[PDB]
């Protein structure tokens, strides 16, 4: 049994929700929060934007240390920082960004990396401003993802065709 609250399940695994990210992470506290990162870290907009400004910029000045000693993620990959006020642990992980032109097969590289946790809240990678369809976003996830994933989906329109669709 664990906290999230009012999600649509989907499959053994995954669960779903119309809910902002942001909002969500503040209530339950999970264990793992999932950013929708880019290879630099560098949290300007969309779901990695609005998580930055909810930590007061304290994930961006962690992630610029994090580069600064690391270097640039892989697309399709990942790192564990700190979740700060919103969550114990941030997972950054990169899906491809469709509007840079990266190949949409390293999407399921990306939700691989789920499965290093044994329950997340997380966005639809390569969704939003990464300019993937999230229908096929979600549906990566349900067959990658093994362990228990609770999806936020901010857009209401969004979230209704998610599961109406969802086969
Ligand atoms: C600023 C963006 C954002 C804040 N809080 C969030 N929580 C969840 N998902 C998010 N964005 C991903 C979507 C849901 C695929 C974006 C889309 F497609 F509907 F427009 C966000
Ligand atoms: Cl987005």
């Amino acid at each position: 049994v664990n906290s999230f609250s009012g999600y649509l399940k989907l499959t053994d695994n995954v669960y779903i929700k119309n809910a902002d990210i942001v909002e969500e992470a503040k209530k339950v506290k999970p264990t793992v929060v999932v950013n929708a990162a880019n290879v630099y870290l560098k949290h300007g907009g969309g779901v990695a934007g609005a998580l930055n400004k909810a930590t007061n910029n304290a994930m961006q000045v962690e992630s610029d240390d994090y580069i600064a000693t690391n270097g640039p993620l892989k697309v399709g990959g990942s790192c564990v920082l700190s979740g700060h006020n919103l969550a114990k642990h941030c997972l950054h992980v990169v899906g491809p960004n469709v509007n840079k032109g990266e190949d949409i097969q390293l999407l399921k590289s990306a939700y691989e990396n789920f499965n290093q946790h044994e329950v997340l809240l997380a966005p639809l990678l390569s969704a939003g401003i990464f300019g993937a369809d999230p229908i096929h976003s979600l549906r990566v996830c349900v067959d990658t993802v093994r362990t228990n994933v609770y999806l936020a989906v901010f857009d209401k329109n969004l979230y209704d065709k998610l599961v109406s669709s969802f086969l």
